[PDB]
């Protein structure tokens, strides 16, 4: 319905390609047509008549029609690969443009392939298009042509050939929504298979380090079977929707001739008048029969659009949060947690009410126990979640107010899991803005002290790494993701071990002699203050402090 | 290749499968073959005639035999669909449980890209055997025998026939090589996208981070051009390759019936004669092209074949090394690195002669600036890359003796990073060996202080957790991680920063492993000052100047 209305969009602009594949369609089917009286003629004027150059003309004449024939469909097919190249680029161009762009819990709740499953099965968009679009424009003409033909040809005939017709249409229908059916599961069934093996393949080294190949090879073997049971029960649907049309199509032709001999035994019809009617049926009812074998390859494209558009309906991050303000450029400063509280999903609320408030441009720390909301923290701070019940305001302006362009760009993440991509150093010291000269990076580079590995590196700074970055040591990735942040020139700093950085340390030794401290314990702040005033007021900070050292 | 060889050994134990197929399809032929004089008998010698009931039994037996038509058709039909599926499990079960054997050369050279979507390209090979197989085995008997009943009819155009076939054989000669470097290009250009993909996902955090959504876009938009320009090339190629078997077809046909003509018009055959040479090229053209109309499909089919093929010859890890098990079921300790080099790929000597013993316990740390190779020598006792020069002595016997099975279940290794499969806890706390029972695994999860999260979690060790284990923290992960590695019960355990039996520490802060036994200091791939921590702290080394530029 929707998608529908987008591929009328996307076709819109090709209405001049569409055109021409009709007009040379149309013209194939008129030669193609043509064609025959080549034989017909031949063996009732050519060979009776005993003429040499008119039949030398004449074969000239039909290998040249025939010549035209194929060129038409040389042109016609050049042009349907154009139309179908086109179609499938948009759609897959756009469906990912739109997955980039999806909340994170989206990411966080669904499987890496199932999310680029749905992208590899819009090739079956484009395997739909080129298969069909000929037949479509063609064979429908053609079939309307045949009925007005066959009417005023003959009646009863013509009634019983419309039985057939009315009989493949309940043959249709009835095997419409189980094909859709067999067609989802078996893409649900790929989609999980490709999910698995993924997952099995990029963590190979925990699969060798504890010898569970078996294991692995077990369970994709019982994907592979389910794959497999699926693919089984619909080919099954589709062999029993060719054999059931098959029947119907040859017993409407023999039905057929034996009533048109029936007719000729008494005195209805002649049998040339039966023979000329039996001639004619090869254009009625073969083009019927080619529009209904379409059925499986329009079934699939519907499904796999289905399953492309369940993910496009979903509202990406900025359609979220609504309102830009666009007045705030210079976020710095004074970060308030105004009574928030959070929750992932249904769990119980990890995050509940807590007020902190950070000094403009200063060193704080955050320190709790495992299982409490620092990255959580660290994560509300950049607006991936949103909280329930409270507000986040930056200099006295809320952080549902801030264009999340401008949150991304000046607030820089330092975690723990190191993402390097694929591609030279340069690329990925610089991923952001793809506009820096060289002198930055190098002195971001030398701030990071990431100047010494990457000079020890073959090719400089244009050494190529391997994919998720193991061509380097965890140090050297962790330098570099810390070079690339400090690129970004940021304005709030974070760091999970005038410008205010928050320092995410779970080893108290390094947290003293850093200004404030927030001690978040039960999801709420316990106590706050510098070093110096929680070893002083004996709080829990205090049994940390003397348990840990 | 020898991939066919494969191929074969994988038809043999189908052959009474596919010799039902041969002979249902046979009789489907030669059914349609009798079927088709309905018309001829119907007009010629039935009605002219003026027969009533012969006409109805002649009707009612020609819908009988297309019947039995229909049902050798759908036994036929399903007998090939069965074989298409088992060829294709067994093909893709050997190429995965290959993949997972091959060294770790193999996984950090290649991506995680194009090992997948070498596995998912041999569905061609399925397409190619549900689509092909019937055609081929009835198409080649059928053209046969119209070749001999054509030379039988007339031998004056059989030999235009023959030229026709010649014209065949030159366009499939002339085609075969374009198809196949057209072929291996899309796959390649498929290959590198969908590594792409993969690897913008699950990665997805940085992107968003950095504000990189539209340069990931560019990127991912180049490499769908670069692979619709390989489709388009290869539609071209069929599509040229389909316009000039066209022609060929067709304007044989027409000179067929020209030089037929033209014959009867002078004193020679009849116009019968010609009649019936029309109707025998139904037989040996129509089916003779139909094999001509499978050189695409089935060079797509051979194409991931052979890519496949340069997944398989590739050396396991198992192949790489010999067997010496004999009686050594016991890695305690007394572990001693003799001179040995080490070399990655190509890029640079990273360890140098290296000489040092780890005692049969106690436990021991290994210091060093970043690049010195703490993880290498880690990795060298697991044996995931071999030494180029020199050996590594476990207990008196090199590790190159001993089986790799025993090496793998002994000796556990935590390291930085952290790898949770989609499942369960349970699932995830046994992942070497499935049968363990729940009293182990409370056990090792308590030893790891693991156990207080997971009971606190929902349904307790059920808690299904989401790939890469999004569900749970990175602390939740190192507990867990550690957790899974004590459940292995082994002799030696090294422990990366994540926090009777030999340990190894490798640390990164000096004062975490101040009270350890023994320390060893990793300086340009040597162990120039090794000792505990009171003999370094005295000589007044660099262990000396790295603790006081720590303190
Ligand atoms: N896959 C690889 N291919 C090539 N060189 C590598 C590869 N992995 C690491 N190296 C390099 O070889 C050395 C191995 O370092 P290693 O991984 O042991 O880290 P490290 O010295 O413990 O440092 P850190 O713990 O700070 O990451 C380093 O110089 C590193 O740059
Ligand atoms: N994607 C998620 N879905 C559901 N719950 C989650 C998710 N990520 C984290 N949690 C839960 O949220 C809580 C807070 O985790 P958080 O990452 O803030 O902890 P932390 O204190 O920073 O961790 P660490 O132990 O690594 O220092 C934990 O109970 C964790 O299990």
């Amino acid at each position: 319905q929707n998608m529908m209305v987008k591929f009328a969009g996307f076709l819109k602009p090709l209405k001049k390609t569409v055109l021409a594949i009709f007009l040379a369609s149309l013209l194939y089917t008129a030669l193609g047509i043509a064609g025959s009286f080549y034989i017909k003629f031949l063996f009732d004027d050519l060979i009776k008549f005993e003429k040499l150059n008119d039949l030398h003309i004449i074969s000239a004449g039909f290998a040249v029609i025939f010549l035209l024939q194929i060129f038409l469909n040389y042109y016609r097919s050049i042009l349907v690969t154009k139309l179908g190249m086109s179609i499938d680029k948009s759609i897959m161009m756009e469906y990912y443009s739109h997955v980039l762009k999806l909340p994170m819990n989206f990411f966080n709740s669904r499987k890496v392939g199932e999310i680029i499953s749905r992208f590899m099965d819009a090739s079956k968009i484009r395997q739909a298009i080129s298969g069909a679009t000929l037949t479509i424009m063609i064979d429908t003409i053609m079939a309307v042509i045949g009925g007005i033909l066959l009417y005023i040809q003959n009646s009863s005939l013509f009634f019983i050939s419309f039985i057939i017709i009315l009989l493949y249409g309940i043959i249709v229908t009835v095997f419409n929504k189980p094909i859709q059916n067999a067609n989802r599961q078996i893409m649900e069934d790929n989609a999980k298979l490709t999910s698995a093996l993924v997952e099995s393949v990029k963590g190979i080294e925990t699969i060798k380090s504890f010898g569970a190949e078996e294991q692995t090879e077990k369970s994709t073997r019982d994907k592979i079977e389910t794959v497999m049971k699926s693919s089984f029960k619909e080919g099954m649907l589709y062999i029993n929707l060719s054999s059931l049309t098959g029947i119907v199509a040859g017993l409407g032709g023999i039905v057929i001739l034996w009533a048109g001999a029936y007719n000729v035994i008494k005195g209805n019809m002649s049998g040339g008048q039966l023979l000329a009617f039996n001639a004619l049926l090869a254009y009625f009812l073969t083009p019927v029969k080619n529009l209904i074998d379409l059925q499986p390859l329009i079934q699939t494209a519907v499904v796999a659009s289905n399953r492309l558009g369940e993910i496009l309906e979903l509202a990406t991050e900025k359609e979220l949060r609504e309102d830009s303000d666009d007045f705030v450029i210079s976020l710095k400063g004074d970060i308030e947690f105004r009574n928030v509280d959070f929750r992932y999903g249904l769990r119980k609320p990890v995050l509940k009410n807590i007020n902190l408030t950070i000094p403009k441009g200063k060193t704080v720390a955050i320190v709790g126990e495992s299982g409490s909301g620092k990255t959580t923290l660290a994560k509300l701070l950049m607006n991936f979640y949103s909280p329930e019940k409270g507000d986040i305001l930056i200099n006295g302006h809320s952080i549902k107010n801030i264009s999340l362009e401008l949150i991304r760009k000046k607030i820089a993440f330092v975690s723990q899991d190191v993402f390097i991509f694929s591609g030279t150093v340069k690329e990925n010291l610089a991923l952001g803005n793809e506009n820096v000269d060289m002198d930055e990076i190098i002195k971001a580079a030398k701030m990071a002290n990431a100047h010494d590995f990457i000079e020890k590196l073959p090719l400089k700074y244009d050494t190529f790494l391997n994919e998720s970055g193991a061509n380097l040591s965890e140090g050297q990735k962790q330098r570099l993701a810390i070079a690339r942040a400090l690129l970004k020139k940021p304005d709030i700093l974070i760091l999970d071990e005038d410008v205010t950085v928050i320092i995410i340390a779970h080893r108290l030794s390094t947290i003293v002699n850093l200004d404030k401290i927030y001690l978040l314990k039960d999801g709420e702040i316990v106590e706050s203050g510098s070093h110096t005033e929680l070893i002083a007021l004996k709080g829990a900070y205090f049994k940390m402090w003397k348990q840990t050292e």
